[PDB]
């Protein structure tokens, strides 16, 4: 029996969810594709069903979205910002129930569920002001009687593919920025968080409908690999923002590049925390814990590698283990719980696989490493010591709560060890040395898109451009001038004079 | 026998050119790959020889360049700008002999040869000031006692692959920007302009060596497709700047995405001039002429499509016909010449082929279309009417002086025809209508990277970012914030406070 | 009796307004100064009274404001933006009663009273995003192992003196930008719009109070010339944003410059519309009309000079006559009314004085020019022809609905005539000539702070920096990088190396 | 007799200086005012004479510069940059003789004389690139069919009044920026450095004339307070850049404000150095020495106040006195000499008076404090301890090598002590504490325009905006966006649509 049919989950109806929901929106609701059932990862019980998009659904949707763009692009950017502001308020009005759904279908703890929705509300308030600012410089032309200007226009249709772990905010940050930039959007979320994608889409839909705007401006085509690949190969998709694993992201990027389209890739992470001898241990230990076990280690910015100086290595590990024992586990919707279940049953298997490989490669499990004997997809937060820093499994992103601890001696080698992996999302060092801090930020420091000091790998905010380097994709979202990725630059020369070109010996007229 | 061994060409020696020249520079001069002889396209005679890089030479060069980066990247950006300043002066001191070499080996007329070198001089002076400006904003953090900064660092090794038509300035614009940004450069130019590449490298090498800097900061590895492919597949090449055809650029782009590297693609063009009924025809006819026949139609920004409104179609054509008949043909280095040869004999084959396919697709040759009985690779400037705007040969970049003329009635359809091709480099309308001019610059206007008004498609300067959209690659060079393509962005959060994270019910210390 | 005591004006109570109101706020409410009574320009009746600030009130308010700054400047800018966001929402909840108060105490039509409040609401939303963006560039130092950064910090206390014609939004645009930039604010509104100042202050106070912040962050000291003069001389006022007449602003600027303080001046205007022969007359006539008679000619951006090409002059004027006679007059809060009363009785007399002085200078009144025989400060919309462009009364800002119409021949001279006056706020041409348009925007073009094409002199918005040149002050508000005027710049070089200076022959 | 008649100073003729020189340059060279004689501060001997500007000279010059502006303003900004580039070149060619003139007439040592000319050279190279960059943003209008652009135009005539201590570079940095911004310049340098002003003018004059440009673009009218006051009152001076004392600057500022003009004020300084307990003393001692005695303590950024923590107070003071004794004083035009003479005889009097006023204030001279028995205006570098930090002479800018030393205990109070004075030009702290450094840069830190860490108060470069706060004037020169002070902003809304305003119940046509 589906949870949404049980009286205790009647609050799901406040998001407009039913026993069977439509997973396509383009002004109209539909879905002739495969009917998927999503499950609560805390108890493996089925919640509700979503009818995904068929190829024909995708086709019709893309066409409706591009026709809607003809209208949306002619709307002044500040007025597009007004729509985004209204989307912000609309999310506020549903922040608790939507945050509850995120906890229910995805499995993160409630304050992170609500918090993720707040991140979307926050990016909306940000995009409202940015909508009056987007543009380029007026340059002084070297030619008398000419103007030189930099114009920015929408790319057209922005395809948005998102991962499971942040089923609201990742789309949200692409949505808010793309909309003020005059783009229409097409969403294909993770299949396992389909209800969430429908819930958000319903909220946005009403805002567009109340303002007499075509709903295809924020289109939805639920589905899996097939819909996603279609988006990657569709020339009508002017920008494809892909958020997910490196393995899938590599193929999406290659498909987009094949058709000379634009891609925005936000891929995997393997982020390290480095603790030098002069570090504040009262700061290092709790920072490492929450960055490693937060969301059960299912953040792209999760701390997965911990380099500690030889002098303080044993102490920091011992203090970590005593703190790992206090981590409260249970239902994600339980306010006393710090630590929820993994998203899927396969995630649990990957967890055990990495643990076994780590041990085989000489590692030692000083805490955890076992599956919790209880309903749901619960595993113990895990700390592994002894592995060589260049161990294969350590160089591999395992989307699970496993922290590999390494020893080091000097600044030069430990910087290289942070950079020696293929991923390049987030990084952090903990130290008080002024010279070291700036070298860390310099050309011989971290090669990551996020480079932090005395704050763990999860430290980011709206004002800055978010993304990573190398195998992380190189794309950027949110702040700074990240909006430029959602627009096309044109360099324009306007001759307003009555001057004629030099004839060069040629008799004209 | 070689031209360089003749008295009238003794000026070649002033560029340090000999009978056979080493085609590899990395601090040392060498080359053990295939020997190539480059020819003057004006008379099809051998000039001199260059010993190209072997694969082993390339490996050695990359190693030395990356080692040279360790030193170059530690040098303050303004001091890197001082180096670029001296490069500019060195080019100034050799501008006539180098300009002549460009005219001799590539085949553009002398004023454009010198002019191209002048462009490298100008971008150097520009980069000097820019070296003191590159960087990111300090942002206000949402967290108390935290600083949020945006850092920019060199990507490292910048591979530059350039085309034949601008064998100096294309590399030059990439070089000046990359160097102030802290990168080392490895250059592979077009094989048929190898002497020009060696000459430029000698000039830069002397500056680097006079400043006691490792010469591998500006490395050279002359070679063909194999050396290029090696660069495209080399992980040690952080950024690959490719300037060339779309066919080759597509494959280069894919190899780079395959290894999650960075590419900058400046590819083919099929640029259109659109003349409206209200256009000043005394401005249109000369603008169209010079944009079409300039550099024997071998500019990437060459005008290849000419849309004329029905009312003025025949008048513009006749005036172009009478104007074309006055174009002065001769050797590039001859005074007061306007039109030289095509670069290769194969390029002449393409010319004839496109002409044949044109009249087979319904086109009429109203001027030119034939080869000139003269030493070298000389063809007649050509005007073709009657072709449908969607004809296959019209949607193709034929790098020869062929101008396709079309009729249009209204503004909506003619904007679409400019945009319907796969290329998206440059575009121009000639009109006096205020509204139309802004619609042209707007979201419903040209889709090109360069959108001009009352100035032909060749209209571009340093101050702005240069590049195109769609199949042109998306890359940008020179002005605005194009320097960000040669650097990696990091978003950095610095905790300078003594605050500790919330305990969340866990007892630490 | 007072208007606030009559049943039909009971809606005033929704704004916290009483018979007699405190005109001082600094976390606490008070007022031991003189009691002022403001009046309704539509019927010359008293609305309610306000206790203005005494000297002691001013002193304790400044001190409390600078104390509150120690807390406010430590609050991260994005969080300050959140406060400004809540102020925006609080304004939305009172947008109709506040807009009605503006129509009542100031005199503009209801849609503009509401419209002015909406402008404050919009600048708040704008400031929210901007609060995450304010800052300077990290620059590449020429010194190895050195960092070069441009920092921006709040100036501290920002004094805000405002005019009567826009008694809500002018303060609003200053308040929103100043707050995200980390400053505290002291507001001295126009005396004749004291109730509006109190009402707006009550709205902001609750938000600050609900968020457990010191109320002095947005302080209010109602008062006249003496309080304003004090702010101009007070070294504890790090920035004085002044919005008012040129005459007053000049003295304000000199006092602030005397003590090496910072000033932001937004002063008078004498804004011109120029209609060339190639202009769309269907655009020119209604644009000229609304720009000239809007808010009874009481905008700083109001069109006062109209230059028309001699070939279209007579046609334009005639069409303006026919349009002017359809202008609907009445109560500003009454529907379909386009035209309310002047702000004060003094303004009416100044209106008549300019009319007579224009006749004596050789001008001709082709429409209006008289006082309307009705309750309130109502005067007819006026069009004056025949004056020479260099006439004294034309060069003078008369804050009243008077439009001076001139003829011109060439583009060169008419550009000079727009620039020849002392004011330099707004300017507009109506033409289709591509070249002329860019010349208008160029070095030989308009010398004004606002330079418009095919849109009248009142064409402005939030995204742009708002201000004028020459006798208009030179200050800027709202958009672009106008926030820099509310902060101080510092250029910082940071040596993080272990390298020592060159000994230069000396042994250490 | 004059020093320009002794063949030992024959090199003065390389700058085109004669016995009596014209001090007025517009299109022509004139001077009907008083004839001033300038003296070498090292031997109190007359060098040469300069015929200064009469009132008629000033009126003619002003009128001629405004006519020249009509031509100069039509010249594209990048082409104006080319002129500035040539100015930089001409200075390079005369850097040795002009630098020697600075040492002769002003009194600073030769490397600082040549170095000051190099500063002008460098800002010229900086300006060239900037001239392609100046402008405002294109913004999205909230109105359909409307463009919103920010424009920047020259202010017109930029009047420049400069001090004695930097008689080349201060004008230089004003000139380079003002010119590329399209303004003409009127220069009135310090009366005591008249020869330098004329020499600099002659260099620029040759450049302008060789380019067939009206020489009035860089006009010169030598004079004292009378010419300066006329500029401050002149409505035809759209911008007055004043560089000098706070006393004079105040009155200048008031006059310009009286007539609603623009002023850029760069005034007095009273710069402090704060050394905390955790400071590297190997860095502090030489840093404080060179900052205090540099240019005989006649820099506007000279360190005049020195706050040392009580724990390290006695040591640092001793080390300074030990190093102070090693300072090699002599002729400025002589090698290995670190300290030269004061500029005038009146400067020596002010020096002694300040020494006396500090003794009566309870301070103790621990080194120097007396005049040097030798020709010229030579004084001993002085160190004063025991003074109260709020002593009247301590808050006073005495333009002589006098360093007041104060003790402190905690961070909050010593920050206040740096800000407690009227001056706010430059400030420096020396420490390693991460949190302290950021607080120093924060809202509760220094109130100065230059806020340095681990570098003396003389630390400034081209890239950043140079200027101070409070009684220092508020003006900014050189880097960042300081160029906006030389131009006027306009916010331009362009209606390019065919739309008509709402009739509001009125019948039109
Ligand atoms: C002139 O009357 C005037 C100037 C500025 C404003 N603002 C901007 C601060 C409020 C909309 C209103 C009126």
């Amino acid at each position: 029996t589906l949870l949404i049919n049980q009286p205790q989950y009647a609050w799901l109806k406040e998001l407009g969810l039913r026993e069977e929901n439509e997973g396509v929106y383009n002004g109209s609701w539909g879905g002739r594709g495969e009917v998927i059932t999503t499950y609560c990862p805390a108890n493996n019980e089925p919640i509700a069903r979503v009818r995904q998009a068929s190829v024909a659904d995708y086709e019709e949707t893309v066409k409706k979205a591009r026709e809607a763009w003809k209208i949306w692009a002619d709307i002044p950017a500040p007025k597009r910002g007004e729509i985004v502001r209204q989307i912000g308020d609309a999310l506020r009005e549903k922040i608790q129930v939507l945050g509850s759904l995120v906890s229910l279908e995805m499995g993160k703890i409630l304050v992170e569920g609500v918090g993720e929705v707040q991140e979307y509300v926050d990016i909306c308030d940000y995009a409202v002001g940015l909508s009056r600012m987007i543009g380029g410089p007026i340059l002084p032309s070297e030619r008398s009687g000419h103007a030189l200007i930099e114009q920015w226009n929408p790319v057209g249709l922005v395809g948005i593919i998102t991962a499971f772990n942040f089923p609201v905010a990742v789309y949200g940050w692409n949505n808010a920025i793309a909309m003020i930039c005059g783009n229409v959007c097409l969403w294909k979320g993770a299949p396992t968080t389909s209800l969430i994608s429908v819930a958000v889409t319903k909220i946005i839909a009403k805002v567009l409908e109340d303002n007499k705007l075509p709903g295809a401006i924020c289109s939805l085509t639920c589905g899996g690999a097939d819909i996603g690949t279609a988006m990657a190969k569709d020339e009508r998709v002017n920008l494809l923002s892909f958020t997910g694993s490196t393995q899938v992201g590599k193929q999406v990027g290659l498909m987009v590049q094949e058709r000379f389209g634009r891609s925005l890739l936000e891929l995997g992470g393997n982020n390290a925390i480095i603790a030098f001898e002069d570090a504040d241990l009262s700061l290092v230990v709790p920072s490492a814990l929450f960055a490693a076990v937060g969301t059960a280690g299912q953040r792209c910015t999760t701390a997965r590698r911990l380099f500690i100086h030889e002098s303080i290595h044993d102490e920091v590990v011992n203090r970590l283990k005593k703190a790992y024992a206090q981590i409260r586990v249970g239902n994600p919707w339980d306010p006393n719980v710090l630590y929820g279940p993994l998203h899927t049953k396969q995630a649990v298997s990957m967890f055990l696989g990495a643990v076994e490989e780590a041990k085989k490669e000489g590692g030692t499990v000083v805490y955890g490493g076992k599956v919790m004997d209880r309903p749901g997809n619960y595993v113990e937060p895990t700390i592994v010591t002894g592995l060589g820093h260049d161990a294969s499994i350590a160089h591999t992103e395992t989307f699970a709560p496993i922290l590999y601890v390494f020893k080091f001696k000097n600044e030069e080698e430990v910087f290289a060890w942070n950079n020696e992996v293929k991923q390049g999302l987030s990084s952090s060092i903990f130290t008080k040395d002024l010279g070291r801090i700036f070298r860390w930020l310099g050309p011989k420091g971290s090669d990551c898109g996020i480079v932090n000091v005395n704050i763990p790998t999860s430290g980011a905010e709206i004002g800055g451009a978010f993304g990573g380097e190398k195998h992380t994709g190189g794309g950027r979202e949110s702040g700074s001038d990240a909006w430029k990725q959602y627009m096309r630059r044109s360099t324009c020369t306007i001759n307003y004079s009555k001057d004629l070109p030099l004839a060069q010996g040629i008799k004209f007229q």
